[PDB]
């Protein structure tokens, strides 16, 4: 009687279960499953939390995520191909939700599935170790509800636990002696926290961008932005500038590669995360920088060197639900047997051409295609529903002109599903102004 | 060649080697030492850092040491009797020293000791795991120096990780909802941070005094303190007060058990921590609350279940740097042969008895007294040299009245050092005006 270990139930390993239950529910033989979450409920980065550091269990908390936090993309970018928003919501909203509308949905689908019942929450991972003469795994959890530790035997083991939890927070001259707060993102909270400071923030993506509009948004008094390599290079609002890169802080203030300086309240580090897998050795353990094709992955899915074990969602991350989505399905068919894998040597040469191809890559849009293109290759290969893919890369460069013609109102566009065809129709508010983050206030009028 | 695991360079892994280099000068054979460490640097808590919840490898950030942080108690109750502090500064100093002047002086002792060799720093211990086969222990460490996970085989196996670094973080109705900082005691960093705001302190015990006492002396507008069981009791300063537990806490105000209620900027939890080993399955790992006589352990020290494995430091601590070598002594001696261990049966109403007058326990002089009688029962055992403990104990009294008397001032007087004889001179500034935590300032005439 074959058996799964299911590592996370945020994104990733809630579509691995729905994978399965799916498969079920079309009258197949699933295998037993067990997935095992720390936290005390589903939904991962979207499962909100006060909380920062450790957990009130001692491990390390785990979502990123913060009051006010709205979608970064198209919500039909990321639309489940087996459960719509029409499905779950019973009507129309707008493009962009907060977080709590997009956990309600996410959570939505498995609550249908009623896969809850895989799940051990309050369970920390802490070892995973294959075992050669039995050819099983053995995982070691911490079940912090009775605080017991015990271990269980596994035929198979798929990994989905994230890889924006373990921030990269690089060190600059002074930080021991800075009066005012430092922080990576990873512990950024409430933005009014910071009303009336000045802020910096070290870094140009995706964390800097959005971290420094919610410090505007709720009334941060000055945001100073710097860079390592090159500038977001938006236009930003008045009380908001890019600088080149810090190089020093004293007691109050930062000093930049300018030759600028100034006084800031508090520093929010920017810099990403790290790949980090503290309950595998070194035979399982994947190594890597955040990008689009990480190595060792047949398929971006399969360890190559024990392919009993699988990845789920450790790529960047243009797509990202229905990426999830279409890597558990495969996932799921090589588990069952429906999809035997090819040799070591011929996964290897697979790998390596799609590697190649990751290097070519330098515009947004080229990203987001190639990501499209290894989607396309996976949802053929299984009964997930094929869905528009050039017509979801198409709903991504009409979001890619909204943030240049205007960072601060990019929110306030609107798309069609690529699943149903429903006009997504304009929110109530403004983003400016939707200070309200709650899912009641967006589902209701005013 | 029998070989030893030593778990952590605080304060008790640098004891325990120095045990082992102090009995191997005095001319006896020592078995092969190898110490893990995961900061790039040995001190423990006293190694500062600016880094908050995870360190720049992902590991857990260790220390929860602040800015301007002094010794708590007299230097004299925790003066090493191998290496005073005579010896180390070649002169008198004042009585509460910076921490950065404590680590001097314990890194002193370790660089004559020449101990640095048995240490591999930037090392995080992710298992040990007890072979019934072998009667050995497997060590598997990651090396995040050169990103590798490896695993060594050990004899004995000494734990020296610490009790007061993974937080015990409680919840309150409302903190999902708060717009300013939460953090717990372990996050406190800089108390400049907070100058002009209004800081809640949840908790009654050396945390809650000291970290107000910072936030008072560095410019807070306005302090509360709130406990759950009876208040410090100590008069505090006119902006400063004390009232009963934090019920519930909205968008900007903390309501009390009191009926009363204010704006706070910010929430400190000033609440302990945990005893915590995740690197420990059940057979091997201590679970107790933080106290004068944890169970299961043999003279304190030796792991009842596993006679090869011993932790040190694993008490609350009244005193401390002392008590961590007469606790490394008799590990060290257990190991060498020199005290041969009785039956477990023996071991079990040993540490019964010294558990059923733990609980006998009600004022702070029986407390330390008792804590003191444990130590001389240790170092009665051994060559560590015998020091007065009721002169000890004698300037642990002194200590709580000018507590007592003035919570503010405590640190403005000075012991006589129970090991040389000598008086401590009147530091050259009143604490709350000596703004300057460095060394330099502390040992400097003016
Ligand atoms: C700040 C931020 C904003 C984002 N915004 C968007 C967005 O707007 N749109 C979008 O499409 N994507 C966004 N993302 C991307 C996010 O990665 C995905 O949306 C999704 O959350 C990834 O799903 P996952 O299950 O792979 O990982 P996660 O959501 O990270 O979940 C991993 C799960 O594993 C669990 N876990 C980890 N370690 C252990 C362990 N040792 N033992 C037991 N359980 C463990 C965690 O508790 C968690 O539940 C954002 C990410 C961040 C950090
Ligand atoms: C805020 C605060 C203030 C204090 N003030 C005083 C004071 O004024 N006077 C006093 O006498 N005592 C004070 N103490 C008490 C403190 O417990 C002792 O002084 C002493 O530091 C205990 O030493 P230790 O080596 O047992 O533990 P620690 O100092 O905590 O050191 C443990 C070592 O283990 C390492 N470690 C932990 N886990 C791992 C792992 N998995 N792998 C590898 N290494 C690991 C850590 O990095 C660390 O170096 C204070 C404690 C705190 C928390
Ligand atoms: C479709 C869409 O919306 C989309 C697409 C991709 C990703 N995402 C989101 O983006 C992710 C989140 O993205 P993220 O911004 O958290 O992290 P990254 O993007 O990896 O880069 C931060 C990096 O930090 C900077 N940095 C690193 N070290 C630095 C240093 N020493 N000094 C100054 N800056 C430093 C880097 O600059 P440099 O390396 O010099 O440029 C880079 O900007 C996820 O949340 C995902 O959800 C969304
Ligand atoms: C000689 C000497 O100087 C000495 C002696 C011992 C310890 N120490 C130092 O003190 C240590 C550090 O001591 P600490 O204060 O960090 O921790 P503890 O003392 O364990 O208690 C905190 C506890 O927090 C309170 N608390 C817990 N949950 C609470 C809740 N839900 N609401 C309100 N309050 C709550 C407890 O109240 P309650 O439980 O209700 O009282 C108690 O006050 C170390 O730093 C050590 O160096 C020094």
């Amino acid at each position: 009687a074959t058996r799964i270990a299911i590592l996370g139930a945020g994104p990733s390993g809630m579509a691995q279960l729905r994978a399965f239950q799916s498969a079920q529910e079309k009258g197949a033989e699933i295998p037993e499953l067990v997935c095992f979450e720390k936290q005390a409920d589903w939904g991962g980065q979207w499962n909100y939390t006060w909380r920062t550091g450790l957990d009130e269990n001692g491990e390390p908390v785990h979502s990123s995520m913060y009051r006010y936090l709205w979608s970064n993309g198209p919500k039909e970018c990321l639309e489940f191909a087996d459960y719509t928003f029409d499905e779950h919501f019973g009507k129309p909203i707008a493009s962009y939700p907060p977080r709590e509308v997009l956990w309600d949905y996410i959570k939505g689908r498995v609550e249908k599935a009623g896969v809850r019942k895989y799940i051990r929450f309050n369970t920390a991972v802490r070892h995973v170790e294959f075992n050669e003469d039995s050819q099983t795994f053995t995982v070691t959890v911490q079940d912090h509800t009775t605080d017991t530790i015990y271990s269980a035997a596994f035929d198979y083991v798929v990994c989905c636990t994230g890889h924006f939890s373990t921030p990269y927070v690089p060190e600059f001259e002074g930080f021991e002696k800075f009066g005012g707060r430092i922080l990576h993102a990873h512990d950024f909270r409430d933005a009014l926290e910071f009303k009336d400071k000045t802020v910096l923030l070290v870094g140009s993506s995706y964390s800097a961008e959005d971290i420094g509009s919610q410090c505007y948004k709720y009334g941060a008094k000055k945001l100073i932005s710097c860079y390592r390599t090159a500038p977001m290079g938006y236009k930003w609002p008045e009380n908001w500038d890019e600088r080149p890169n810090l190089v020093r802080v004293d007691t109050e203030n930062a000093y930049f590669a300018d030759g600028s300086s100034e006084k800031v309240d508090a520093i929010i580090l920017c810099t990403g995360y790290i790949h980090h897998f503290p309950f595998l050795n070194d035979d399982l353990r994947l190594v890597t920088n955040n990008r689009l094709w990480p190595l060792n992955l047949y398929k971006g899915v399969v360890w190559e060197d024990n392919p009993k074990f699988f990845y789920i969602g450790m790529q960047d991350q243009w797509y990202s639900f229905n990426m999830f989505d279409a890597q558990a399905w495969y996932a799921r068919d090589v588990i069952m047997g429906r999809l035997p894998l090819p040799s070591k040597e011929e996964m290897k040469a697979d790998s390596m051409a799609w590697r190649e191809k990751e290097l070519t890559l330098v515009t947004a849009e080229e990203m987001y295609t190639y990501q499209g293109d290894y989607i396309q290759n996976l949802i053929d290969m299984t009964d997930y529903p094929s869905f528009d893919i050039p017509a979801t890369n198409k709903t991504f460069l009409e979001w890619k002109h909204h943030k240049k013609e205007n960072i601060m109102t990019f929110r306030d566009h609107s798309y069609r599903s690529l699943m149903t065809g429903t006009m997504a129709p304009k929110h109530h508010t403004p983003w400016i102004d939707a200070l309200d983050d709650s899912l009641e206030a967006y589902l209701s009028d005013k």
